[PDB]
């Protein structure tokens, strides 16, 4: 007996599932993917209903200034995104501490502009929670309405919970492997070496993008293979794929990217006006993306501006990770020109076809330029044969204007010769998460 309260407003999409008031009652049963059969209290007939729209009552997830799951960094990003005001919160799981909470408030001082900062909530041994050890409190509810009333030594009062949009609805269930005529192609959204990119909807309830392979360009063997450990890279900076059509020409099916990629988006009148701070966050997801896949022993192949996505919400997501390995080469493919891109690739790569995380690495360093310069194309002025000689002898683009030395230093640590000096993406992800906050404490000590 689990007992389970729902959160949003959620009409079945499929004929097997149940309605959402916004509110309700529900006992789980199996637990099996994100899709969870649960018994509820409208009244006694059931089905299968979308997890990550319900809660258990017994914790805290059902509190609307409560975020399960989400990290400092995107604490961070969330406060400071549009429509959020001055005093704006939110509580979520702690970092640094198991089973402790963190308070995180959207400040603003005119030395450092728009900030957040993050308090550490300690709970107490017989019960309660407490920032301060003079001002303790029975719930966390009790420690919002206090600080609501006042800062009382906080960097601002509180004021609203942060804005929270309600969650893309999960796949359907076991439909990994789809019919063709289940898609309804919509708007070409660009043409490329090896395959299109269509706007479609799915079933007819569902709006995705779909990339539809060139008949020759790829095995669906040996890309079914591929695409079943693909599938398991899930991330908030990866591309989700929903699913596949396997059968030539093959189609892959993924969430849809309202914002196109971030080369497009670099170029366009609203990415061209992005500030710096805004540049160096976007590199930060990027390598968040990249510290995962590189956790996963997993490897990209072909990172580059053109291959990460935006979001409507300029989230950046990886794409394509994976694909150049599963692109056959023969006599189909080969009249469409280069395979990947001499400017973006490591020596190694290039010399002996040696893909590793470490020549990723060195693509990631590219892209850095790629964003600080707006898009525009490595190397400027050289040809392909005059960058790779200039290479060898130690020559490496030049700093831009309007790039942070220690952003430079990042690139010229990514473009070492000999992969094994190039620094992780793990190191990587660090300094660019903390990079404006480097000289900075984690916690505010609030006396
Ligand atoms: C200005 C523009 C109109 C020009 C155009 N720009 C193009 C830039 C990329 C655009 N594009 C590509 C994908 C995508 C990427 C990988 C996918 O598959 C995989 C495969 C493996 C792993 C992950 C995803 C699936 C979808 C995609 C998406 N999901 N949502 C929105 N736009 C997308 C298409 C236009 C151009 N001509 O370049």
């Amino acid at each position: 007996r689990i007992i389970v309260v729902a959160l949003y407003d959620y009409e079945a999409i499929h004929h097997e599932d149940l309605s959402f008031q916004k509110g309700d009652q529900m006992v789980v049963l199996e637990e099996s993917g994100e899709w969870w059969k649960a018994r509820s209290l409208a009244t006694r007939k059931e089905g299968y209903i979308p997890s990550n729209y319900v809660a258990r009552v017994d914790s805290l997830e059902t509190e609307e200034w409560f975020f399960k799951g989400i990290s400092r960094k995107d604490a961070e990003r969330q406060l400071l995104a549009p429509g959020n005001m001055l005093g704006s919160f939110m509580i979520r799981d702690s970092e640094t501490t198991k089973g402790s909470y963190s308070l995180s408030v959207r400040d603003y001082d005119p030395r450092q502009g728009d900030t957040v900062k993050h308090y550490k909530i300690r709970t107490l041994d017989n019960g309660g929670f407490y920032i301060s050890p003079r001002s303790t409190f029975s719930t966390l509810q009790e420690l919002v309405d206090h600080y609501k009333k006042g800062n009382d030594g906080l960097c601002q009062k509180l004021s609203v919970p942060c804005m929270s949009s309600k969650p893309q609805k999960p796949w359907e269930k076991d439909a990994w492997e789809i019919p063709r005529e289940s898609l309804k192609l919509e708007k070409k959204l660009g043409a490329g070496q090896f395959g299109e990119v269509w706007m479609a909807t799915y079933n007819k309830h569902t709006k995705v993008a779909v990339k539809t392979m060139k008949p020759g360009s790829m095995s669906v063997e040996a890309f079914l293979a591929e695409a079943n450990v693909m599938k398991t890279l899930q991330h908030d900076k990866l591309v989700k794929l929903h699913a596949v059509v396997t059968k030539e020409p093959i189609y892959i099916i993924t969430e849809f990217m309202a914002k196109g990629s971030l080369l497009d988006f670099l170029k366009s009148d609203e990415g061209s006006k992005q500030p710096l701070p805004k540049l160096i966050d976007f590199s930060a997801q990027i390598a968040e993306g990249m510290a995962f896949i590189e956790q996963r022993n997993y490897i990209h192949r072909d990172l580059r501006a053109a291959n990460i996505l935006v979001s409507a919400s300029l989230v950046c997501k990886i794409a394509d990770f994976g694909l150049a390995r599963v692109i056959e080469d023969n006599e189909y493919t080969a009249r469409e020109g280069a395979k990947f891109p001499i400017k973006w690739t490591a020596p190694e790569a290039i010399n002996f076809g040696s893909f590793t995380i470490k020549s990723d690495v060195w693509s990631f360093g590219i892209l850095l330029m790629e964003i600080v310069t707006y898009g525009r194309i490595p190397y400027p002025g050289m040809s392909n044969p005059e960058v790779i000689r200039a290479l060898e002898r130690g020559y490496r683009m030049p700093r831009p204007e309007n790039c942070p030395e220690e952003l430079y230093n990042i690139m010229m640590r990514c473009w070492k010769n000999r992969p094994e000096e190039r620094p992780t993406f793990e190191y990587i992800q660090s300094v660019l998460d903390d990079f404006y906050t480097a000289t900075e404490s984690q916690y505010e000590e609030i006396p």
